[PDB]
């Protein structure tokens, strides 16, 4: 996806499923001390973290038809708890699955429970997955636990050829003919010893 | 076999019937080299190599 966000220049501002469209699940309790919203506690915004509802986490399932006519980058995730007790407290079962499938995709995941050294104070982990729904594809998400629900997708508008620098600088001006990680360059000379990663007529 | 070692499992998920089939078929191929013995074992979701 970095390879794809290298060489792309989209206007990705769309969304699909509702936070509470999912039935009979706690649909507003996504607080985590790892994704702290500053002083408060919260979680990733493009992702909804679902818990049991009144001690009941049923088999939930939704489908998105991509009638946008363009590639839509959907992200979701899956929780790997630290202990079996956490899985019981959150999904009110011992084991669960995440079945995702479209005209192209086909993956059943399962949480894998084990205690690990704490990172941001968490002994559990989260494997995140991304898929590009092609135009007029239909993708179905189905699960009964350990399921990070997709909420905010990305419709890719202008599939271009823009890259991804690791550069320690700041935005500057619009007057340029060629751009490099450390600076801009403005000649039609044939050669440069500046750096290989360049964007523009370089 | 002497070289190959894999246990697969099916992946049941709700997928739009493509050719009228909501399920999928993942196909696999190997090269049994001269003088080898390969063993197939299964209890479902299996296309026998005819």
């Amino acid at each position: 996806l970095r390879l794809k966000f290298s060489g792309v220049l989209e206007f990705s501002k769309f969304e699909a499923f509702t936070s509470n469209g999912w039935g009979a699940v706690n649909s507003g309790a996504g607080v985590t001390a790892a994704c702290k919203f500053g002083s408060s506690n919260s979680f990733f915004r493009n992702m909804v973290w679902l818990i049991h509802q009144s001690g009941t986490y049923p088999v939930i399932k939704r489908t998105f038809n991509n009638t946008k006519g363009r590639d839509v980058l959907i992200v979701w995730g899956i929780h790997h708890p630290a202990t079996l007790k956490e899985h019981q407290d959150l999904y009110k079962k011992d084991s669960s699955y995440v079945a995702v499938g479209s005209e192209t995709y086909n993956r059943r995941f399962t949480p894998e429970i084990s205690t690990r050294p704490n990172v941001n104070g968490q002994a559990g982990r989260m494997t995140f997955y991304w898929t590009m729904v092609k135009p007029g594809e239909s993708i179905t998400f189905e699960s009964n636990g350990a399921f990070l629900a997709p909420r905010y997708a990305f419709e890719i508008v202008s599939v271009g050829n823009g890259k991804l620098f690791r550069s320690e600088l700041s935005i500057e001006s619009c007057n340029t003919t060629c751009q490099t990680p450390k600076g801009a360059i403005n000649t039609s000379l044939p050669f440069q010893n500046i750096h290989p990663i360049t964007i523009g007529k370089c």
